[PDB]
């Protein structure tokens, strides 16, 4: 009580325990995180929103595929090359790390990590369109993992559909043997006849609700010695106003702290990319039972250590803060972020405390407004300071 | 390897007319019936929760009584023709609608319905978008038959006698009746309807959220000897726009095939006009999971309901001349994407190399396989 | 003729029995109102939204906090001095009777009864962010009632955020503080606070207080008055997709029959009594008309659920404040009187068919009444 973690901690999602396996091989993988709403109600409006995590060895190819939900794409690590496929036409696109792009729901495509040496991880966003909790990947290959969609479809259609015998669609289509499954390694040459073609990094992406975008190509929104936050909002993106969703880039070195600050209406789903770091969540609980009772909230702290790969989430309005105890990067999608404002409660700029009356800081604690402001005039950084370890 | 099939009663995703579909209210000048909730049959219709389907048929020169309900409409004229009156706090509009035409009809507003025709019968089509309770609405007739009870008489006399400055003797005999109808649905004396056709408004040329719109008077989508398709879209209509929902109507002949297809992001809500017709939809089953292909098959016949969830593979056997109706939910820019077929096939856009690995032969032998067809959309059953 | 009046109806909320004190104390108290979804399907559509009431004395001071959801703040009785404060501004507007304003949800904000004498009586309509069905408020300050959020974290993050041992940070924000989270303050103080706030101007700003009476009444006669304010004439209003109507109706009047065509009505009694009737659908799908009744008192919430049909009877002098929910072009149909009357839209054939008497009997009645929206209604 009064400081949950573990599996006390719901808002804490462990990468080797709360993500689900989807599809895992020697070449790759992709998991999806458990839901977020079944494990609070404080994060029920995160119902519809699903996050999955995908790594793939050099040289590989994620084979053709479209899924019931949008997607919004994010390269955490490495170097990948996304293919849409469309009923008439197909674009290619060079995500380098740090690049996002939105993947509407039903669109066909297929993606490479052209890395010779290096693994691509990637996060994604998903929004679930028939059921709001769950979506589903149709492959349209066929591999000894599983099979073509096209399969579903009984013989005299396939047949008319192709104007071909069935035998023959069978041994060209499902079956020369064929792929063990949906992520396969390719060589150099496969590669290149096809790669050397799409689009690499573009001049200022955020402008097209079709062109992928870099939040690391713009001025950190905060930035000194400890940390830099880069940050993109539906403001700044088509992509992102549609989804009303803001993403951030945060570095922070090792023996940095990110000052207790909260978010004033955007749900927060952040994801570890390299680092350790420890975080506080500072919640309310209610200890009345009692409907026609007078309410008692009590503050609750919800702690975790972070490590690569780890979801977290902070509902909006929550404090948090993180101290980084190694050089971290986390990425992060904010929901319901559309005017989003960042309150920060200790340092120099944007501290909301300092905004406060003297006369009002008087009475809401106990020193005097004057020392109260003493207090909060210390601290010389602002976003980032020392966390002043051991 | 062959793939599971769950076919008509075990296929959550067909509506049979005759099995899902419960009477609202039905005496001899006709009928409106509500389809079975979508989402408590699956999960996989989870998302159509807040819609409901209403279908309605009258005999000729019958009138729907003036009422209102607590959900928005988008009314589809499916066969015979209808005049819609729309009765405002300070005004009154009265539209004809001929087959295949459509109008909105925002919650709340008072309206009634005609089909002002000698001969022919009036079947419609409505999607509902309920505003109190995202599952269910109700109809509130301001009417009194033998059926039903005028929704003025919830108030009190007291109330009632202040209201209309009159007794409320004289207000129970002229409103309540203490000869009225017998239901919600009259017949009219052919004299009467002409006695409403004056004002009605016939169908006028192209774009306003009052009047209503026909989806086949623009050039169809697809179009060749098997069949044709027209489709009004968000981007085309305003009413459509605030709804996010596309409208398509589709002709088929007998023997005709509409190749297997997916809409990228749109939730289809198909009902069988006239005609019979087989279809297939590929669904998928359930390291941790294994998703196996399932095909839910069933044999379509007229006011049959049909489910196609976004991006699920869907193909169409019309075994006799066929005309479907379609209500596309979460429009906005949906992709159609043919899966062969020489037009809109988005296997002709995947590169060899990735064909090559992808299937068991050769991409060589894949593209081959791929441009067999060379027709597109409708083709020939065979 | 059914009739579920007082307790047995769910649309009524008498203010004496549905409200949860969320704080109370000598200078004031904090009340959300029970939840509309639980009570019946037919509300369904409003789980995302809560009423809170609030009421504090002369010369008091909410303390700074913020809440995990958007806040629709309309001033009932008297005057308040609401203070936004942001990362890196404030700022603060005076709120006299009638005036509404949106605080986003987040935004941390204090609320000052700048009066010497009168009490400040404010209703909010919330919208949760987190849980649709639930909101908290996290105050900064550190009271008897309740510590600082602050506390939240660990003394080793305390301390280097602040860069200061936790002695001094506990000793200067945590530890004489207030007892609760409304405190009275010396008048002094009160003035130093409502002096730089600023006052009510003209004429539809994103921030900006709006004042729903500054405007032409929609409707008004001897009887009774309405004025509203939809989402078409305020940016804020737009972004919630809400109206809001404030009426004033004589001893004695009756607001006629009528139903919005696609708004949700929440209404609260600001001042007086009257007696409701609303009408339902108790449910072939034979319907039956159902009665729900109540006696409307000072505080007291009701819900007139879209398309019903509902009618007021005023039984002192009365003005009820109403948030409208899916907004955006409502049209409230009238079903008797001379104005807004859909009844007298419909051509005479039929009417001859849908009522026993002939189509020009049923026209003859409509017209008689001649007054409009209110008519006078005393036994
Ligand atoms: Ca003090
Ligand atoms: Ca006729
Ligand atoms: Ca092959
Ligand atoms: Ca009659």
């Amino acid at each position: 009580v009064s400081v949950s973690s573990g599996k006390n901690n719901p808002f804490y999602f462990n990468s080797d325990r709360w993500f689900r396996t989807l599809y895992r091989n020697e070449w790759g993988h992709i998991r999806v995180l458990q839901r977020f709403d079944q494990r609070s109600k404080q994060m029920q409006n995160l119902e519809n929103y699903r996050v999955v995590e995908f790594k793939s060895k050099p040289n590989t190819l994620l084979l053709p595929h479209h899924a019931d939900a949008d997607f919004l794409l994010v390269v955490l690590n490495g170097t990948a090359v996304l293919t849409l496929v469309n009923p008439d036409s197909r674009d290619s696109y060079i995500l380098e790390q740090g690049h996002a792009q939105k993947i509407p729901a039903g669109t066909t495509f297929f993606l490479v990590n052209p890395d010779d040496n290096e693994n691509l991880r990637i996060i994604k966003l998903a929004i679930p369109v028939n059921n709001p909790h769950r979506f589903q990947d149709f492959f349209l290959s066929s591999t000894e993992a599983q099979q073509s969609y096209l399969r579903g479809f009984s013989k005299n259609i396939l047949e008319a559909s192709f104007d071909s015998d069935f035998k023959e669609i069978n041994r060209v289509l499902f079956g020369e043997s064929r792929e063990e499954g949906v992520i396969v390694e390719l060589k150099r040459e496969q590669i290149q006849e096809l790669m050397k073609h799409a689009k690499s990094s573009s001049r200022k992406e955020l402008s097209s609700q079709d062109e992928p975008f870099n939040l690391r190509n713009s001025k950190p929104i905060y930035s000194n010695k400890f940390g830099r936050w880069y940050e993109m909002t539906p403001e700044k993106n088509p992509q992102l106003k549609d989804l009303d969703v803001f993403i951030s880039s945060v570095d922070m070195k090792e023996g940095a702290l990110l000052l207790p600050h909260y978010s004033s209406k955007a749900i927060v789903i952040m994801v570890i990319n390299e680092g350790e770091a420890k975080i506080e969540l500072v919640g309310l609980s209610d200890q009345q039972q009692q409907k026609q009772q007078e309410e008692s909230l009590e503050v609750q702290r919800y702690r975790a250590e972070l490590s690569e790969d780890d979801v977290f989430v902070i509902p909006a309005a929550y404090p948090v803060a993180i101290n980084a105890t190694s050089n971290l990067n986390f990425f992060a999608f904010g929901i319901n972020a559309e005017n989003n404002r960042r309150n920060f409660l200790a340092g120099g700029k944007d501290n909301v405390m300092s905004e406060i009356p003297t006369e009002v800081l008087e009475v809401s604690f106990p020193a005097s407004g004057k020392k109260v402001e003493k207090l909060i005039k210390k601290q010389s950084e602002s976003h980032f300071v020392d966390a002043q370890p051991e």
